[PDB]
């Protein structure tokens, strides 16, 4: 079926929870031991997310090549991205080394460091300029040269120093603030307009790395970030834009990072502003 009309009528039959069960039931299942071994616990922020073997980003280094982290590749899209948990205090230096290494041009931030009263992640850039950053481990450097606060998003100006060959790279910080604590946006205007300020800025495409995007666990706010981008990019790309379907999408992505999309009402704002977007940007 049009991605409008199923939509019109699951809010009428109000079907959201069994449409979002059996994409659940129908979702890939492939091994994830190294993410399970005991020496990469404290690596993870949650028991239950976990990369992919298969689809795993690896560090460069002969110590401990771990992160939690996946590689989304999109085939007929001809776009890809990582997803990534919020780092840990511990992991941070992780993080950094796997931007430097993958040669990502932007980073993409759905929350908030804190939410609800608890810890949502680390810290893990600067805040002043006079006052830079250093990750010891991963042996890199990082300053904040600028910052934009609008009122639904903020965009910094940082700059990456790997300090064992003295190169320097400009990295984009993309940081949407507002999503709710509990729930999902009412509108999708503006996580449309923040989605069209990373394609500007040329983030997202293939003369640089993948972007690094991510939230909490990094499968939530995250995928319907990467879910978005694509059915909108399809939608474009063929000639008849009608025949996106989203499911179809969104199963495709599971294939490379189990979970993505955490709720039905998170499914359902994903249909949203694909649907609003198509109008518009068309
Ligand atoms: O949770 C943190 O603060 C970082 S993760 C971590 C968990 C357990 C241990 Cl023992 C060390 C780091």
């Amino acid at each position: 079926m049009e991605m409008e009309k199923e939509f019109e009528q699951i809010d009428k039959s109000g079907s959201w929870a069994a449409i979002y069960q059996d994409i659940r039931h129908e979702a890939s299942d492939f091994p994830s031991r190294v993410a399970k071994l005991p020496k990469n616990k404290n690596r993870n922020r949650y028991r239950d997310v976990s990369p992919f073997d298969h689809s795993r980003i690896k560090l460069h280094q002969e110590d401990n090549d771990y992160i939690n982290a996946s590689l989304i590749k999109m085939e007929e899209a001809q776009r890809s991205y990582i997803l990534t948990q919020g780092p840990l205090p511990n992991t941070v230096g992780h993080f950094w080394e796997m931007v430097w290494e993958q040669k990502s041009r932007g980073v993409v931030m759905l929350n908030r460091v804190m939410e609800k009263g608890s810890l949502k992640c680390a810290q893990y850039w600067p805040q002043k300029e006079e006052k830079e950053m250093i990750f010891e481990d991963t042996n890199l450097k990082l300053t904040l040269i600028s910052e934009d606060i609008k009122s639904y998003y903020t965009v910094r100006q940082l700059e990456l120093e790997n300090l064992t060959t003295q190169e320097t790279r400009e990295i984009l910080h993309f940081h949407y603030t507002t999503w709710p604590d509990f729930g999902v946006p009412e509108s999708p205007a503006s996580f449309l307009n923040f989605l069209f300020k990373v394609r500007e800025s040329g983030s997202l495409s293939p003369e640089h790395g993948p972007v690094v995007v991510h939230c909490s666990a990094g499968i939530g706010r995250s995928g319907t970030f990467c879910l978005a981008d694509t059915c909108l990019l399809l939608m474009d790309k063929r000639k008849d834009p009608s025949s996106v379907d989203i499911k179809k999408v969104l199963l495709e992505m599971r294939k490379f990072r189990m979970g993505l999309i955490q709720t039905a009402d998170q499914l359902r704002f994903s249909y949203l502003a694909v649907i609003e977007g198509a109008k518009f940007i068309m």
